[PDB]
């Protein structure tokens, strides 16, 4: 599809088996959710943006399906103001800018 | 033109007549930029990124061109370590995110 930004990029996503709502981000270089409980291990890690840093649970090639389209990737999992969506999976979908 | 998202989206911006480095950023509501001495008012504002919010002094109706397009709008001014083309002048310059 073809969003426009007069508003969020706000689209519905399945992990795990539940729906959530996520921002496209092209902003982001990672996908980081609100905390949550994710299926395997994690690893401490530690992300940072305008404001500063956060530590965030990092788990692996975790399926996520994208407004209709699947991606296998990293996500990071932590005390992040919302839901974002991050290059690493924004190239899974074949997503790009134009103008 | 169109953007891949393979590396951060970093494209050339006109402030002032000066060039600068910054990415085109869906995930960002507003335009920030690297502290720079731009002349005129501002208002104080509170922006809130990944890890918390910073100071940043905005200032209104500025001439920004983006990648050749020329936009016009607020531009927030502040310690962020990457200069932030957020959706407000996006729109502007008819960005949209495909796929
Ligand atoms: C700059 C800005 C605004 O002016 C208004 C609203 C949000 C933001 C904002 O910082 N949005 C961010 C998403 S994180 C987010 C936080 C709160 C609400 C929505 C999204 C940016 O799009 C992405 N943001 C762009 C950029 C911000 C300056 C520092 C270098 C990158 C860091 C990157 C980022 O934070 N990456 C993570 C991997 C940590 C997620």
């Amino acid at each position: 599809p073809q969003i426009t930004l007069w508003k969020r990029p706000l689209v519905t996503i399945r992990i795990g088996g539940q729906l959530k709502e996520a921002l496209l981000d092209t902003g982001a270089d990672d996908t980081v959710l609100e905390e949550m409980n994710l299926p395997g291990r994690w690893k401490p890690k530690m992300i940072g943006g305008i404001g500063g840093f956060i530590k965030v649970r990092q788990y692996d090639q975790i399926p996520i399906e994208i407004c209709g389209h699947k991606a296998i990737g990293t996500v990071l999992v932590g005390p992040t103001p919302t839901n974002v969506i991050g290059r690493n999976l924004l190239t899974q979908i074949g997503c790009t800018l134009n103008f």
